[PDB]
């Protein structure tokens, strides 16, 4: 049996764009690893996939894990639209690259090194390691200490 990992995660930002924070927890064996991190200004989106991005970078090896997120950018991203972004070179319409590449790429990088198995949240109501989140991650976004020199 190959390890088995739960991660559950959230961003968001105070107002949009503005200062943003991401929220994660990884659990593994009952403990519970808690990750998060205030931006100066970033997008709501942007902070959903670095939640995601971070926790999974924390795996030292491969694993089974059990991404638990609500996120309809980060769910149209993964079930949909990035299939056509690498077809298409990851480049848009105006032939300049996808909106926020450089945090798709890293996390599909990240993602390739596991099992993965999305369980798409639609309201925190009755998840609490994802209510959990959302706080960490309003709390960073409330005192910022990083800049995301990617947007």
């Amino acid at each position: 049996m190959l390890k088995r990992v739960e991660i559950f995660t959230d961003g968001s930002c105070l107002g949009n764009p503005g200062p943003g924070g991401y929220g994660a927890i990884l659990r593994y064996r009952g403990r519970e690893k808690t990750f998060s991190a205030g931006y100066e200004r970033t997008t709501n989106n942007r902070m959903e996939l670095m939640a995601a991005i971070v926790a999974l970078e924390a795996l030292k090896e491969h694993c089974e894990v059990i991404l638990s997120t609500d996120s309809h950018y980060v769910r149209k991203g993964i079930t949909e639209w990035i299939h056509n972004w690498k077809k298409r070179g990851w480049k848009k319409a105006d032939k300049k690259p996808v909106k926020n590449v450089d945090l798709w790429k890293r996390l599909d990088a990240a993602l390739g090194r596991h099992k993965i198995k999305w369980e798409w949240v639609k309201g925190h109501a009755g998840h609490p390691e994802n209510e959990r989140c959302d706080e960490l991650a309003r709390a960073a976004a409330m005192n910022p200490t990083l800049e995301d020199t990617g947007y």
